[PDB]
């Protein structure tokens, strides 16, 4: 609605649905991972207030992407894995117009990939519980 | 303004449909792999058919009914006789999922569209369908 374009989610159907909606500015993403992707922090701005939302569980090591001036998110990729009986993100990475980051996570399964030939990622939705069950993205022009 | 993909190889020649006003139908030509696609659509007052890739294999036509639109695309990227191509391709509408068309496995990709629709195509083609990507638009 209101003109949104949402692609995904990739992953399983467990955990609880989340939807950040679209941001004015994503500032940074932290991807928490070990054997699989445990969760994500998204830090974003709105009217000069910086806020952080966490989705998924409390495990894993953090892997950060701090967006530089003129840097924006142009790809996402990973693997959907079966882990301990749950269908979750086993690996997750992102590309910007400047650099690739990751993927983070150590469990393979069914790959997915989202090259954005025109446009950028503008927000996130998905499912989280003990791990990051699923992830999807909002898109807008670049 | 919103283009995702293409998934597939670097061979063949580039194509680019741009976005349509309305997609009427898509035909997927396949045998062992995806040979190519026809897209029939409305565009700036005209009704047009374009063909991308080769024309071998068998055509499989999906005609979109009133209130029906394309909300997913998926497939596998395969090596076929030395060409990195779509080995399998399928589409979902808001009513039903179709496919796969083609028989050759390789690396899967999937594009579920939770909000919006596919409005057109771009990619690369030769004898077969080397690569395919989509233009995306919001729902109306
Ligand atoms: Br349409």
């Amino acid at each position: 609605m209101n003109g949104a374009i949402k692609v995904g989610a990739w992953g399983g159907n467990g955990g609880s649905a989340f939807d950040m909606g679209p941001a004015y500015r994503i500032i940074s993403v932290k991807i928490f991972s070990g054997d699989v992707v445990d969760g994500v922090d998204v830090t974003f701005t709105y009217y000069g207030k910086t806020e952080t939302r966490h989705y998924g569980g409390s495990g894993g090591t953090p892997h950060e992407i701090v967006l530089q001036e003129g840097e924006y998110l142009v790809g996402m990729a990973g693997e959907v894995a079966n882990y301990h009986g749950a269908v979750v993100l086993g690996k997750l990475g992102f590309s910007t117009n400047k650099k690739a980051y990751g993927p983070f996570g150590n469990t393979g399964g069914t790959p997915f990939s989202l090259p954005i030939a025109a446009g950028k990622i503008s927000g996130f939705f998905g499912r989280g519980g003990k791990f990051l069950d699923a992830i999807g993205v909002y898109l807008e022009p670049a």
